[PDB]
């Protein structure tokens, strides 16, 4: 079988039938982290504890570094041939909550950083919100893409802390102070973990937490539930109060219609094909948006160019030629899962390097993929 796995934050997507095609094993989701381990290292245990299976491509919402790309480039590359890293689709990244009350919770972008940074302890802190009472942080544990979608965020707009917040995949490594300031902050496991600790209805309201927008909710229509998934965005803009806006996808559709493809020329480097978000725009990083849903970004597939056996390199062209297709595609399932498609100009570039023939950097490259690739 072709074996793929990591990201939770767009498990229910691999899962959903037929968006993996044929050949694919079900996506194992275990946290971008391991997901990153198994494919560099080909270290199936991070699956599971079969270590018979060969790792052939991993999900992850956190970018390769560049010592894993220089280590994957050194070590792999001249028997595997070069990793792919491209999107897969683009995300908002939710903050619901488990506090009632009848009045739309709606963070501005201050009360935000103060929830996450323990500044902001009780929710009478969150103007407008009615409720009152003590807020408890709910935050993954281990190595998470999601954390580090949403650190980058905080790391761009929480300017006005005591502390400041690295960008990390460790929550509990990411604001300068530490989680000390946070009282009683719970750490579970998993996309899973975090909603299962989020409604544990044994315990005291009052939980917040950051997810993935398909977690979060348990139909779309619950992501515009604001007694239950927060808005967040609520300001002052050119002396006029504004409303924020819930993590649906169609409220950071519009941000990502406009995040530039990487030059032709650097579409050999696996780095510039996933953008990042920043405060400014500068460097192959694009801006935060001012408008629609502030907290977004992209979640990615990491692939190989080679495989040794000639069936898996056909399957996996298969794959990239649904979920990448102008038209018989994945798009419908993606939507369905509180994702943001790819634009079309996105896929067709993807398509015109990992798949067209005559592409050096093409998947199964006759002349460059020939006596290599990633074991079956």
């Amino acid at each position: 079988d072709i074996n793929g796995g990591g990201a939770t934050l767009p498990q229910k997507l691999y899962l959903t039938p037929d968006v993996l095609t044929a050949g694919f094993a079900p996506y194992i989701g275990v946290g971008s982290g391991k997901g990153k381990i198994a494919f560099l290292e080909n270290k199936y245990n991070q699956f599971g504890t079969d270590t018979t299976k060969n790792v052939h491509w991993a999900g992850s919402d956190s970018k390769l570094t560049a010592t894993e790309l220089a280590t994957y480039a050194a070590d792999k590359e001249p028997g595997w041939g070069k990793l792919i890293q491209v999107p897969s689709v683009a995300t908002s990244v939710a903050i619901p909550f488990r506090k009632a009350g009848a009045n739309a919770v709606d963070l501005s972008v201050k009360e935000l950083c103060g929830v996450f940074s323990g500044r902001i302890a009780d929710w009478s802190g969150i103007t407008g919100a009615g409720r009152s009472g003590p807020i408890q942080v709910v935050y993954r544990a281990e190595s998470s893409g999601t954390t580090e979608l949403f650190t980058r965020f905080l790391n761009a707009k929480c300017t006005t802390e005591p502390g400041t917040f690295a960008v990390t995949t460790t929550f509990a490594n990411s604001y300068s102070l530490g989680l000390t300031p946070l009282a009683g902050a719970v750490a579970a496991t998993g996309s899973d973990g975090v909603m299962a600790a989020l409604n544990d209805t044994t315990v005291a309201e009052g939980r917040i937490t950051y997810i993935s927008p398909d977690f979060a909710a348990p139909t779309l229509a619950g992501l515009d539930d604001a007694t239950k998934v927060a808005r967040v965005g609520k300001g002052v803009v050119n002396g006029v109060a504004v409303e924020g806006k819930s993590p649906a996808a169609a409220n950071v559709s519009a941000a990502i219609s406009v995040v530039p493809l990487p030059a032709a020329a650097d579409r050999g480097n696996p780095d510039v094909w996933v953008p990042v978000f920043g405060a400014t725009t500068g460097g192959g990083v694009v801006a935060y948006p001012d408008s629609g849903y502030p907290i977004l970004g992209f979640t990615n597939l990491i692939f190989s160019q080679c495989y040794a056996n000639a069936t898996q390199t056909g399957q996996v062209r298969d794959f990239f030629t649904k979920h990448y297709g102008t038209s018989a595609n994945n798009d419908a399932a993606i939507e369905a899962n509180a994702f943001v498609p790819l634009p079309s100009n996105w896929k067709a570039a993807v398509r015109a390097s990992f798949l067209t023939a005559s592409n050096a950097l093409s998947i199964g490259n006759t002349n460059v993929c020939n006596g290599k690739g990633r074991p079956q």
